[PDB]
């Protein structure tokens, strides 16, 4: 198709973003997006977690959140330039694997985001007839005393909003999915190597001329010789481009850029003193 992008640089992607062409962002975003602010990638070396099991034997995954539990909600440099894209209205949506909630903490509202595995920041009685809705600070005490949680109506057990094995992918995702390609002028990729499915797939929904930027320590996407990956390299290459390092100081570096530096570095350390203040 067409060539948007003037060159496969950092730079012809900022001056594409900064011409009338784009108008509609959708980011795709994982674990490596969360690194910097310790929270650790559960794909990532460096049963429990399926339904059925579950329900028969909450104690295990409650154990190992407790555990697990990260010590501070802290949202990164790449979670702000995303409430960035908001604030400039360049926002379509950000579609995430993680379910740590930096997203929400970083001011992206719920109609922003397609949870593509659920979150955390809400939590359910699993009884049908009742359902009642429970906020993260309930879950994390519950969590904390190591204590169960037991719903306060039906006394039934309370699940929080993440999307265990066995789960069905939450209906948002499919349906937001065939809507929101459509639409989207730049597709963002950051902090995921594109391994999991059906999220790797999200890419290939994306029109033709759409111009795609991978954001990641090393490079991903590409189509595995064991339709259309990411083509970064080749002699047909025309839209895909790849900034490797720190997601934090690629974002940086864009943002560097788009002349946003220093509204993004306001945000972040004002961000970041709120929520060490009230921590
Ligand atoms: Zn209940």
């Amino acid at each position: 198709s067409e060539r948007l992008l003037d060159e496969l640089t950092l730079e012809g992607v900022a001056r594409y973003m900064q011409s009338e062409r784009c108008r509609r962002v959708i980011c795709l975003v994982g674990a490596g997006i969360s690194t910097s602010a310790g929270i650790p990638d559960f794909r990532s070396p460096s049963a429990i977690f399926e339904i059925s099991y579950f329900k028969k034997h909450p104690e295990p995954f409650f154990a190992l959140a407790k555990e697990l539990y990260p010590g501070q909600f802290k949202p990164t440099i790449c979670h702000y330039f995303m409430r960035l894209l908001k604030d400039k209205g360049l926002l379509l949506r950000c579609y995430t694997q993680n379910i740590d909630t930096l997203e929400r903490i970083a001011g992206l509202e719920q109609e922003d985001l397609v949870e593509a595995h659920g979150t955390f920041y809400t939590s359910h009685c699993v009884s049908a007839s009742c359902r009642h809705e429970y906020p993260l600070s309930w879950m994390k005490e519950k969590i904390f005393s190591e204590v169960t949680p037991k719903c306060e109506d039906c006394q039934s057990l309370v699940k929080p909003d993440i999307v265990f094995f066995g789960e069905s992918l939450p209906a948002r995702f499919f349906s937001c999915m065939q809507s929101d390609f459509l639409k989207v002028d730049l597709l963002l990729v950051m902090g995921t190597s594109l391994q999991v499915q059906p999220f790797a797939s999200l890419i290939s929904k994306a029109p033709l001329s759409t111009p795609r930027l991978l954001i990641n320590k090393e490079k991903a996407g590409q189509s595995d010789p064991f339709g259309g990956g990411m083509d970064f390299d080749s002699k047909k290459a025309y839209r895909d481009v790849a900034w490797l390092g720190e997601c934090d100081q690629g974002c940086l570096a864009l943002a560097e850029l788009l002349g946003w530096k220093k509204e993004l570095e306001d945000l972040v350390r004002r961000e970041h003193a709120s929520i060490d203040a009230q921590s």
